[PDB]
Formats: structure tokens, sequence, C-alpha cells
């Protein structure tokens, strides 16, 4: 019985099945985005460890040399579900500092879900430990990546990134802008 | 191990928690609700057993009588989760006919996790059946009940109602606004 099972299916059928198809083609509708180069297409997922976040990335605890900035947002895809709720999609697109390089464009983004993990643990301390939240942590990542790798509309175009308090969000970002194709 | 539990977790932390306790006060911003009677001030939760819904209720399959009419919305409510993201919550104020009595003003919603599994029972078939889909409505309810009941916050500012697709709900949502305290 894993709160966080709810949470990977609802997180991919309520967002991530319509965003990450379409992702790659609202970048390109900007035509700085379409002329950058070195701006890796996947949307970046981050699962802190601690299922916390409290502020804007850039210069954030996660950001000690502040070497990430916020660039812009992506055009909007619109989406109705159920008929009758029109929704706007949109992603912020952050700049990665690479040395005296030319510097990444990439897109990150906080999975939601881990927050309802967060107040779980706070406000109910009885359903949901502090040992309980880092295992259902665990759970959330693994079944997530089952059903995004089960999708093959959503190949390629995300990648998740889990990471400690103490880690630094650039140093993580800039090897796995890397290593992207 | 319930998908829905996860669902219904993340619909209270995620929405209800801060929506329901200050629901009374935003329809009270409204000089044309604050002078209307019958205008019972609950969110009346829809949940309809097929998981599912493709429009506006006024005059929809479930409004056969054409007994249901979109009046406004409701003030919105500012909240900021995670530090960074403004949200702005409203609601769908409806007006309902009572015969030739006064009409009552109403909040209704449909629960939005259902979607999942709707979305899951059509996409993935082997994850869930229609059978498994019709008992994760029922782990659904309960455990909403189990968690808006344990929140003190909550009290008395939701109804959850549960249908079937044959249902007229004009006549249930009636019954419901004169039951109501
Ligand atoms: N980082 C982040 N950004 C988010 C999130 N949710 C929405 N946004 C984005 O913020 C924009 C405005 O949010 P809003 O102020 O709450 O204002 C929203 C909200 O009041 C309402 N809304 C949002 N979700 C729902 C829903 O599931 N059902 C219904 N009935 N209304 C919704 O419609 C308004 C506009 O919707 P949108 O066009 O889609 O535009 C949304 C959407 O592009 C989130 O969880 N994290
Ligand atoms: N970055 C980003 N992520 C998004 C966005 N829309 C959905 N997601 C992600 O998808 C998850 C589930 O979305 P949901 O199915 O609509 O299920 C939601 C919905 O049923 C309800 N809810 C949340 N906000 C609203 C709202 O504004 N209006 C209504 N009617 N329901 C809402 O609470 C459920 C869980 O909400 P969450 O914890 O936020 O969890 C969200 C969120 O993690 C978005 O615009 N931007």
């Amino acid at each position: 019985k894993n709160v966080a099972d709810g949470l990977a299916w609802s997180y991919y059928f309520g967002y991530l099945k319509f965003v990450l198809p379409e992702l790659e083609k609202q970048i390109e509708k900007t035509s700085k985005f379409r002329s950058k180069e070195k701006f890796v297409k996947k949307m970046f997922i981050l699962i802190p460890s601690n299922c916390f976040w409290d502020d804007k990335i850039p210069g954030s605890d996660y950001d000690p040399q502040n070497r990430i900035t916020f660039e812009g947002n992506t055009e909007p895809l619109e989406k109705t579900r159920g008929g009758v709720k029109l929704r706007h999609y949109k992603h912020s697109v952050y700049e990665i500092k690479d040395g005296e390089n030319e510097p990444w464009f990439c897109i990150m983004e906080y999975a939601t879900p881990l927050l309802t993990l967060y107040d779980m643990s706070v406000a109910q301390p009885g359903e949901l430990s502090r040992e309980e939240r880092d295992a259902q942590v665990v759970v959330f990542l693994r079944k997530l990546q089952d059903i995004l790798e089960g999708d093959r509309a959503c190949q390629g175009k995300y990648e998740l990134v889990t990471f400690s308090p103490d880690r630094d969000l650039a140093d993580v970002m800039l090897r796995k802008l890397k290593d992207s194709e």
C-alpha cells in the first residue's frame, strides 16, 4: 500500500502524458530557442530526496555558486481535460553556466507531487513517518520510471534527477546536460 | 496497493486542505452571494461511478430536465505552494431549480482525480480493468472521507456526492440541498 503509486499515475495522466511529447515543439515556437545551441530539450524533473523546496531555483540553497539563471518561459500548450476546463501548460527555461564556455539552456521542474509527501509527513506523522517518506520517494521514482518508459511518445523527452539537499544542482545539471544526446 | 489512496491524499494536500476552510468566506466577498438565500456554502464534490464527464454540468446528460444553470464564479483565493508558485483557486456557483420556489445556489465540482482512474482504465487496461476501476472509486471515496473527516477545519465544508451515470443530478442535488443544515 504505497501512496506514491497514485501520485505517480496522476502526475503522468494529469500532466506529463501530454506535456512531454509536445515539449520540443513548444520550445521551437520561440525564435531565441530555435537559435540557441546547447539547449537540451528534455524536461529535467527534479526529485529532491527530502521532498522539499521553498524557493526559486536560481540562487537557492541548491545553487550555492549562483550558476543557474531564469531565462524565460516556453510557449503555452493548451489542453482540455474533462471537456470543460481549458488549461495552459508552460515551463521555465534556465541558463546554466559552463565555465567560460557557452552556457546551457534547459528545462527544469520540481516533481510537484512530492509536496504531498512532504505535507503528509509534517501534518500527519502518524500516517507517514520521516523514514516512510524517504521510502515513498523511491517508490515514486521507480513507478514514474516504469510509467514513462512504457510510453513511447515520452521516450527521450525527460530525465529524472534525484539529489540530496546537500548537492549542488548546478554541478548535477552540468553533468546531465553534457551527457544528454 | 490502491492507486486511489495517492489520488485522495494529493487531492487533499494539493487542493481541498486549503480551499475548503476558506470557501464560505470567499463566497461572502460577493454582495450577490451575501444577499442570496438558499445558498448552501459547502463544496459539493461530484463522484460519478464511471469516473467520467465530458461537458459542462448545465444541460448535460446528468441534467436531463435542464434545471442546473451556471451562475458565476467565486472570488479567487490565492495560495503559494512550494514558495514559488502562486495559484488562484475559484469555484463555479450553479443555480438549481426548486419548482416554483426560490431556486438554490450551490457549489459543485467533479473530483478531478477520477479522470486519472478513467484515463488509466482506457489507456492501460492491463493495469486497471473496468471492474478494478469501479473498486478504486470506492477506495477513493472512503479514503477521501477518512482524510476530510480527520481535519476539523474541513468539517461541514463539503459533501461527497456519488451517483450513477443514469441519475438526474438536479434531483440528487435538490435532496442534498434540502437536507443541508
Ligand atoms: N509551476 C506550476 N504551474 C502551474 C500549476 N498549476 C497551474 N499552473 C500554471 O499557472 C497558471 C495559472 O494558475 P492559477 O493562478 O491557479 O489559475 C488557474 C486555476 O485557478 C484554474 N485551475 C488550475 N487547475 C485547475 C483544475 O484542475 N480544475 C479546475 N476547474 N480549474 C483549475 O485555472 C487557472 C488558469 O489555468 P491554466 O490556464 O492552466 O494556467 C496555469 C497554469 O499554466 C502547478 O501545479 N505548478
Ligand atoms: N508543474 C505543474 N504540474 C501539474 C500541473 N497540472 C497538474 N500537475 C501535476 O499533476 C498532478 C495531478 O494533477 P491533477 O490530476 O489535476 O490532480 C490535482 C486536482 O485534482 C486537484 N487540484 C489541484 N489544483 C486544482 C485546481 O486549481 N482546481 C481543481 N478543480 N482541482 C485542483 O489536486 C490534484 C493534485 O494536485 P497536485 O498536487 O498539484 O498534483 C498535480 C501536479 O503535480 C501544472 O500545470 N504544472
